[PDB]
């Protein structure tokens, strides 16, 4: 059966960027729901934005007007500066000697392992990083790459909310390695930022964004059914449809790994057990 691992990763700093951290947090609280345990949990995320002076609510981060808050119980495993393309990239690989700084938290992983990754926070080739430098498509797709020639997992599903996300993994991604990628846009294509000011319901003082449309759609997704009655690929095409007037959700790698269930990534919310997903 094996153990279900993430790595969840805002690559942003600076409190305008309050939605990337955000979106990050609600990731952790589906996973926590569905029974991954924290140890199998590698999270990066600045931490600027709970007690920022310009949060109007101090140690609480929300998702969506009115949602609960999503940074109680987050664990930091890499925050500040040591969100970097070594940290991240040893931590995906497993190898704790090359980390600098944090929890030394990483992937150490078996062969019957699941990993699930979602980075939030791009422009064609490259995600960002709080500093520079940034993540190029060729570094990133060599350290999944080098992950796989070890055959320390099963599969592995990774989403990306970042502009021109596509461009990440077109054309270089192997499609034999059991690594499923989702990108919230193509490579030519920006993505959307939701939840602003002015949309009803939204709390009073807040100058900035909740939420990326393409993530909190996902999120929102995951709190809605039970994850074993709904695959990787029927939220693919839901999402796909439900968002098709901002970008153009895009996939690669090896398309049949998203015939999983999402529990095999996520687990289940118990709370959800008669939610039956309907449609494909
Ligand atoms: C709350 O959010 C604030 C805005 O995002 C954030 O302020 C920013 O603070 C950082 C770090 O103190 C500043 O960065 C500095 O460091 C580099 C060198 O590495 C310098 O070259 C920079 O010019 C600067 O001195 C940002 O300048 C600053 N941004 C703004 C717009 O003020 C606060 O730090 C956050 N507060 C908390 C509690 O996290
Ligand atoms: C892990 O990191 C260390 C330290 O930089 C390096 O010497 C070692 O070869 C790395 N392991 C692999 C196999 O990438
Ligand atoms: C974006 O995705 C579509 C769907 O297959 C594809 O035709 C296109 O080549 C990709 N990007 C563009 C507009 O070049």
């Amino acid at each position: 059966i094996g153990t279900r691992w993430a790595v969840l990763i805002a690559g942003s700093k600076g409190y305008h960027n309050y939605r990337h951290q955000a979106d990050v947090c609600h990731m952790y609280q589906i996973l926590r729901k569905g029974g991954v345990k924290d140890e199998n949990i590698i999270v990066f995320m600045y931490d600027d934005i709970a007690y920022n002076e310009s949060n109007p609510f101090p140690g609480i981060i929300i998702n969506k007007p009115g949602g609960e808050n999503v940074y109680k119980g987050v664990p930091k495993d890499y925050t500040g500066e040591d969100i970097n393309n070594v940290n991240f990239l040893a931590a995906i690989l497993g190898n704790k000697s090359a980390i600098i700084g944090g929890s030394g938290k990483v992937l150490d992983t078996s062969p019957n392992d699941h990993i699930f990754i979602y980075y939030a926070x791009g422009a064609p080739g490259k995600i960002g990083m709080p500093s520079k430098p940034y993540l190029y498509a060729d570094d990133l797709v060599d350290t999944l790459k080098q992950k796989a020639a070890t055959g320390t997992y099963k599969s592995m599903v990774f989403y990306v909310e970042a502009c021109n996300a596509g461009s990440m993994f077109e054309g270089l991604l192997p499609e034999g390695t059991n690594i499923y990628a989702m990108a919230a846009s193509n490579s030519t294509e920006g993505s959307w930022i939701t939840y602003c000011p002015g949309t009803p319901d939204f709390p009073p003082e807040f100058d900035v964004c909740l939420g990326d449309l393409w993530s909190i759609t996902f999120l929102e997704d995951c709190d809605a059914h039970n994850l074993r009655t709904e695959t990787v690929h029927q939220q693919f095409e839901l999402v796909k449809k439900k968002i098709a007037y901002a970008s153009t959700v895009s996939q690669y790698g090896d398309i049949p790994i998203s015939k999983d269930s999402l529990s095999v990534y996520m687990g289940t919310d118990p709370a959800n057990d008669n939610r039956t997903f309907v449609d494909e």
